[PDB]
């Protein structure tokens, strides 16, 4: 049980680091910690300024394809779309292979559904003319309510979303398995299960809770729909743990 879901688990990892003081060493340390004895991770994902030096470490120790993904309109969600979207464009620029924005929640909560729309299609429009995936943030752990959830995750795909993503780590409450039960079945009801992955971010922290997370992809789409362009864990020690649960 453990061992099956800990490897699948640990090749879907968006490693991660988004302190407000990292450092070149930490970014380094991370990128050697992608590469295990039983598998790579999926991604890593850090501050734009540091994509530079570690696509420069994820060639020199071997792993080109490890993808680097970043984050933007962070961790705030503010409404701002020019703001947005110059961060969007600065990502590209710094070398991002994946940009996860985060979606104008406050704004939803007041009301304002479009806003949350066109700062995602616009953010898309520059993702996709580069080749770089757009991962959409919509902060369940503040939106809280399950209607406010769906519709934010309803909003983000019809916007052009690659994957809808739970949480950015840095609020209260982050993933949970009620959460990604109601976007997920967002996905299914939508009929963008081919086109739209799912990344449960924050708090996921033990071989133990990847296992349920992925137990509701497998249910809801069946055994062969996670793999790195439909899943990710947005997460930082459950890298240990899982190795734990493989005897490493």
């Amino acid at each position: 049980d453990l061992k099956a879901s800990s490897l699948r688990a640990l090749k879907l990892m968006d490693l991660t680091t988004l302190n407000d003081d990292d450092t070149d060493e930490k970014v380094i340390a991370l990128c050697h910690q992608a590469k295990t004895p039983v598998g790579n991770t999926a991604a890593i994902c850090i501050y734009p300024r540091f994509i530079p030096i570690a696509r420069e470490t994820l060639k020199e120790q071997g792993t080109p394809e490890i993808r680097i993904a970043t984050v933007t309109n962070f961790p705030h969600g503010n409404d701002d779309i020019d703001i947005a979207l110059a961060e969007t464009r600065a990502a590209i620029a710094w070398g991002a292979d994946e940009v996860d924005v985060v979606f104008p929640y406050r704004a939803l909560m007041a009301g304002n559904e479009q806003v949350g729309f066109d700062l995602v299609k616009a953010c898309k429009e520059a993702c996709a003319a580069a080749n770089v995936l757009l991962k959409v943030i919509i902060e369940t752990g503040e939106l809280k309510d399950e209607a406010l959830i769906r519709k934010a995750s309803e909003i983000s795909i019809k916007a052009g979303a690659d994957f809808i993503k739970t949480s950015t780590g840095k609020v209260a409450v982050n993933a949970t398995p009620e959460s990604a039960r109601i976007m997920m079945e967002v996905i299914r009801d939508m009929g963008v299960e081919k086109t739209v992955g799912f990344k449960p971010a924050g708090g996921v922290r033990t071989a133990e809770d990847a296992q349920k997370y992925l137990a509701i992809a497998d249910e809801l789409f069946g055994a062969d729909w996670a793999d790195a362009r439909h899943y990710r864990f947005g997460a930082s020690s459950l890298l240990a743990s899982l190795l734990k649960a493989l005897g490493h």
